[PDB]
């Protein structure tokens, strides 16, 4: 990282989108803000934020969708076991998140044997819905969950606590 | 103060007035410099500093009143002096400031002669006024400095000199 | 350079002038670059820059008039050649400047010749035009180049490049 | 810190109490070891620590009392449960600590409960014996646990085990 | 060396031996030296010091005895010289100290001649006596230093001189 | 450790022993790998590693042996509780290593209870045999595991796993 | 660049992919070095270099081929001149490299005149052989270089002199 | 020894003569020290050492010869002593060394009286020989030592010592 | 201050004055102290001291003459006081400085009172005799100082006491 | 080449005599030469010419 | 460099030459300048400098002569052209260097030419005068520059401009 | 010594000491060496050093004379041995040093015998000459060395040798 070379270099490309503000993720992160507390007259937004766009023309919010849904109807999902384990076999049903637990041991050594397993993680909200969504085995181990759906999921770690006005703190000099 | 303990958790429960502009001293520091030239439709105050409170109803304005004037009607007012030293006490009214000098030696040893002295300081501007402000001394010390009233005061040391529009300077490289 | 005495001392005579914009370079440099896109309602201006004065009255802007032209009329400029050099002299006529090279050798010794040189280097653009500005020569070396006038000059070097809408750059850690 | 002015101060009230054995932790630590042995010839001590004090007529000695018993008669405290929780409660008696965790749902919402939960600590030795003291809950949540009392605790982790008496290592140079 | 566990651990198994006075070699070194001038009421003492044991019946000293003598009767001492030297050996009584010093060449080459040597160093005071204590040589080398015995020694140095009561000397200020 | 000392002293024993190969972990190291392949015309060996050795007559090969079985013939182990504790006591049998872990209190005082424990761990591969080897408890607890033998074991940790031929991986310069 | 991740991070995907002598640039380069020289024993090779592979079945050699030609055939291939300039176009046939430079000024403005630029930079030594490579315009520009083909070229600078077998220098130590 | 010049100069020369194995001091070492046990299949050698030479016919050998003899043949050989001294004259034959130590005070003063002397060093071993060679003085000085010769000495100083097959040493980590 | 360019740039416009004794401070100041003791056969001069010049016709001195008297005559200074102040002016004749201090209260406001000050300060030697030199004051404030002259004065303080003939001093080796 | 090393150490030993010009070999040695070429302690010895110059007072 | 052995020991044989004026450089420096004016009544000098010698006799003064001329007479020098390349070679007389340019081709391969090239150049100014010397060619390529001679040449760089009296420079402190 | 206090002061008391030419060691060395080679027109002196002094009437000169002799006669002296010792006493006269070395054991013990010696160091040259100095023993000890006198003597090492003449050594730049 040449800092006499990367750092010039790294800002040659960069002239045509610089002048964004010294505090731009302060500065929007404040106009979002004051967005995600009330319907401010827009046509509304799940989280639509207005970024610095070149295109004169139409405006742009970052948002997104692709990120939900996609492809989907009626449906019936089926897992994958290759080979059966009716009694080997444990299917769970957490939420939107369909899963499959299934180890048979099939090959034999002398005195080791082998046992395989097969774990599918499946992440679809917008095919699975807890309640109605059921689970069919079949001899082969051919795992098929079938149901409705309609609906979105997740799991993300974006929780800020604390900073609620009013209360501080202070200090004093010493070394 | 370890500056990996002190420093985040002096920085905790400051959360509830964090987001004070990191020039909160200098930004407030202008509204107070521009309502301190003109009675700018104010409730007229000689010095109202506006501040950020949580207060919702109520705006809050930075004051003083508890720190010129409190509990004063007519008065006479009394200085101490247990001990008579009618020729040896000095009564001094500078400006709103009443103080008492008396020194008398009651105490007597072989070769070594005791001497007490009373000190009085009282600013209280409310209650003095020089000007009508008279003192009279009893046969046992008892000092009473009658008069009127109704004044404030109080010699502080904040004159910020110098700056005044169209100044200029400069300087070169050195080595 | 005394950091504890040219510090203070040269941040004296500037106090009248102090608090003018911690970043007056950039945001005068702002209004400056708004109104080089568009006369903006002004008396037209090719670089007028309205800079912070203390004048009450009037609206002073910065000007650039006293550097292009100033005593010019309807005449012919003399280039100095003392000496006659007419086969030794080359005139030329680069834009609106105008230079004269001659050489003659008057001094003779033994066996070294001396030999003396006039070069005169004349910007004068509201004097000179290559298309009409001629030249005359003397018998005894006055060069005289004769023709009308008017028109402003001179070599610069400011021409930023670059720096044209949609670029971006990036990088990461290092170590 | 201020080494050249907290460091003078610091010891500027304390001559009067200076030369008090650059090693009085270890000096008083001796004596206070010697009568933590045998009874010595006084009126008894629990761990009544002679220290060094002004009072000339009577002699101190460091002692506890008010951390153990106070104010107490043949009682029956009574936990706190403002909103009944008869199965939803779990009354403990660790020892000579009284504690109640109830938890009951009374405020509901939409599609969210809300549950409001009552937890009492009560370190009451003089109050409290595990044996006797016995629990009868009310209808409106309000625990009361009867019984005598008498007694003293007091959770602590001071317990040195190492040293006893013929040990001895040893070392040598190294580099 | 590793000071964050060397040093922790070799104070380990040194608990039960701790508190042995910071300045154990200067404290009972004054009571060694006090028994050293003038025979104290003791049971005497060539050099027997007092060191702190564990033992709670018996008084331990520190003692030598195991370091001068041992088993030794009427004897007469014999040297080994395996192969006959007797023009080429010579023996020395230096006090209590019997050595032999025989060298004979034996082996022999072509034109290189092999000569061992035989030296014996014995420093056994109680079996030796300069004055009584003879030699006798054999025609095989055997040597035997016949005589009586009884007597101690051992060459140390440890003689430290100076310091004799009243001195003086002294210093001053530098830089 | 006087590097001045130590390092050319520690290399003084070692002068008939040197020049091993700079290399002599890794140089040994392969060809005591190559062997560990596939048989190779060796007297067959299980781990047996060609050292370098002063024997000029035989060839010495790194083995174990003594750390595996040593003196044992038909067997009746027998553990040790010199206390009876047939309800308290534990005994088991986890592979070739024989546990028992008995506790019994045969100490009583005022309100304090003293409880004894016997605990035996016997690794002996070569005594027995989990499949066989049975146990028998006596009144007195003496604990007898009683069958046969003949076996070897030892729980290590030495596993370098992965190294799953055709990696590699990559990098370049940075700051 | 975390040298206490990205280090052993680098290092693991490498796993076995090591072991490949840590002299493998010299170690290989010597027999790369060898072979050529001479024409060693193998279906020969321009730079043929055996490196090591995994490969079990087949021998790979580091070879070009795909660096020199690829698909041509009897040809005469065309150069770009959008715009027509014969008496503005120069066509130049250096090698195995066929390039071509013309200049139109097709736009014009008040004072300003364009001219637009077409240069091609063909290096196909497969395509192009100076000697009977030759060149047509045409009218609008359009050029079109004829002949046959089959060559091989690219300029490097992969030369390293010296090294002339058979010198010497020696030096001294200094400070 | 400007590093940044001296360096890569002094191997400058070095060019051709590079590759000469990093380790040439041992590699080399190794291969005479195996021809110096046992007279390996050669026209022998008193200590030839086959070097790396650009020799490509005949191979070079390492050896001495021209630092033993030369030019000699049945000699007596004669010293120096331009002034006689008989009596002042000392003839040594340590081996194949003649010296001679002989001091006449020829020159005289007033109370200081001068003596010269003169001090020849023969090591002419092929002209020497302790034995045979003897001394004839003359009575001018002229010292002639007479006899046969043949023979080869030089003292030096190079016999390492130790390495007695068969030690080995230890240590341990340290601080 | 760059050394690397002030440096040889201030040492360059100085070489045609280069080698002007690298001791000219004490060289010349030698030569001057030696005619300021007796008036060496010169013009005099009151401390004209021949400095380096290139003047080589006429020899330059350094004098002062313009530092002391100019263009004076009979005179009667007039000193400044614009508005009357006859009994608040005070005129001082201290030596050859005349001053004057005159303060009038003429511009009055509510409760503040301004009060305008004059103060000369004249050091006028060849215009002022403490003696004659005397003052008339006029109603409208002009002072006026009659009176004749000639003489020179200036209060500055350049007087280098001791190293009075014989001192000495002594020291020695500390650290 | 040591120019971060004998460059400051060269530069160093001339201290003791360094601060006036980076040239210090001809004004002493013009100086010298305009007091050598005029007849000082002994006396004569002269040899000029004069070509055209605009100088009125000198020449 | 042993800063405590070369240079003690290299100021050892430098002792009979020491006490030459700490700056001989600029002592003799000047004597040489005073000469180099004006013939200072010597027997004349170039450049001759008198040198500190230990000649006692005769006088000795640094001097050429064996750096200009040596042995010549009135001939004519011949270039050397081993094969004829009239058309192909150029002879330049450059003042007193006569050089000679003959490049032929007279080796010949496949696709291959060779050309050899004689280059020669000739400093001999007693031997050389571009005004009379000519040249002459021969068929084989035997140049021969013919012509009187007697001159003296060497082109060198020793004109140290500046400094010129009347300079001066000036500076100030800084940090 | 502080050189913020020392420095200053011990140059104080040297004030009018000072200009004593910063080289005096070597100035007045070389002057002083000029009369150390030829007796230079003086009141001749062995080594008289004309000093700086402020005597103005007399010239002094650094002189010894009260290092060499002082109050003699015929004389006889006579050395010092308290108690006899005619067989262990050693009379021995080293030049112009008359020494005596009695050793006499007059005080025995028990098993320890003491000894007293008596030695005198006598270097009186003006009093003693070894040619004709003898030595006089007396029965009681009394020795008495007579004879006459005259003479100066006393060893001293200032014997600078090397600094020869004509040397010359060299050294080059390193690094």
């Amino acid at each position: 990282m040449d800092i006499a070379i990367h750092h010039p270099w790294i800002r040659r490309p960069f002239f045509p989108f610089h002048s964004p503000s010294r505090l731009f993720d302060q500065f929007f992160g404040e106009h979002l803000l004051e967005s995600d507390l009330f319907p401010t007259s827009t046509s509304l937004s799940p989280f639509y934020l207005r970024p610095p766009s070149f295109l004169r023309a139409p405006s742009w919010f970052d948002t997104g969708l692709s990120e939900m849904r996609l492809e989907k109807d009626r449906f019936s999902v089926n897992l994958d076991v290759k080979h059966f384990s009716p009694e080997e076999l444990k299917v769970k049903v957490l939420g939107d998140v369909i899963e499959v637990h299934g180890k048979h041991e099939e090959r034999q050594d002398e005195h080791g044997f082998i046992s395989r397993e097969f774990h599918r993680k499946y992440r679809i909200p917008a095919d699975v819905d807890p309640l109605t969504i059921t689970s069919s085995l079949s001899s082969d181990g051919v795992l098929t969950v079938n149901g409705p759906r309609k609906q979105v999921s997740g799991p993300e770690r974006t929780i800020p606590i604390t900073r609620e006005e009013k209360p501080a703190v202070t200090a004093a000099p010493k070394k």
